[PDB]
């Protein structure tokens, strides 16, 4: 493609390689350019979904700006992620309000994603873009150290559903990341990092175990679930309920994206 001039290289990429390009049609701004190669419905499929939520141009949701046939994918290119927001954030951290606007906005991209039955399932902070502005953006969806690990559902990681909860707890690890400017649960393996999830909410009823899985609750030796604001100090009362209902075990009973948005923490 001739219209676009790759500048530097954002990342990769299971299936392909994005890039930072100047849109020389369209005032030479900046996009991230996709670049997918094939070897397919299934994949067909998907970038269809992609256009379609296009359609609704959702403000929480990076503006895909073109598609071209492998498959290029050009969005809007915003200049920092939330990861890079939050390094850079000084002491003493990211104002109350600042946290419950982002989060607001995260929530309402979600809702977003779910209402049209698009589950993120890598939700993290390397994702989640921040604009010049202060608007919250959502990328890297709907296509196909190991930063992923620590924003994994237990569910994922005992492999046993994958469904739009999966990204409600993603959000609790977030926003717990959003006071204390490092991770919640940094593991370093599926098995690890559920240990470590079980520290700190405890283990959950034997009938909240989900069955068919390799990985028993008895594997599990967590004594007591801890108080949240011993690990998320600067959490308020309601901050701490909305908290605990995005990291609840059991992906049924834990809060969707919808619900949350109703929380009194955001009254
Ligand atoms: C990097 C990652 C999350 N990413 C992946 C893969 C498959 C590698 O995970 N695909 C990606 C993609 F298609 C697009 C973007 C994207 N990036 C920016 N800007 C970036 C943000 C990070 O700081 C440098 C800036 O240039 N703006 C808008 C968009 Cl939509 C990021 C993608």
């Amino acid at each position: 493609d001739q219209q676009y001039e790759c500048v530097a290289e954002i990342g990769v990429g299971a299936y392909g390689t994005v890039f930072k390009a100047r849109d020389l049609k369209n005032g030479g701004r900046f996009v991230a350019l996709k670049r997918v190669r094939v070897q397919p419905l299934s994949t067909i499929r998907e970038v269809a979904v992609l256009r379609h939520l296009e359609t609704f141009e959702h403000p929480n949701v990076v503006r895909l700006f073109d598609v071209c046939t492998k498959l290029t994918l050009v969005f809007e290119h915003v200049d920092q992620d939330l990861r890079t927001y939050l390094d850079k954030v000084p002491e003493p951290g990211v104002p109350t309000e600042t946290i419950k606007d982002m989060m607001f906005q995260l929530l309402r991209g979600l809702d977003f994603l779910h209402s049209h039955r698009v589950v993120h399932r890598d939700l993290k902070p390397e994702n989640i873009l921040v604009t010049s502005s202060g608007q919250i953006k959502l990328a890297d969806f709907g296509l196909a150290v190991v930063v992923t690990l620590w924003y994994r559902a237990p569910e994922v990681l005992l492999q046993s559903s994958y469904a739009t909860p999966v990204d409600l707890w993603s959000v609790g690890c977030i926003f717990a990341e959003m006071f204390r400017r490092k991770p919640l649960f940094r593991g370093s393996s599926d098995v690890d990092q559920l240990g470590k999830i079980l520290d700190v909410i405890g283990l959950p009823g034997e009938e909240d175990w989900p069955r068919d899985v390799a990985l028993p609750r008895q594997a599990f030796h967590s004594k007591s679930a801890q108080p949240i604001e011993k690990f998320v100090t600067d959490i308020d009362e309601l901050g701490k309920d909305l908290l605990l209902k995005c990291l609840t075990f059991n992906p049924a009973k834990r809060i969707s994206a919808y619900s949350a948005l109703s929380h009194p923490y955001f009254q």
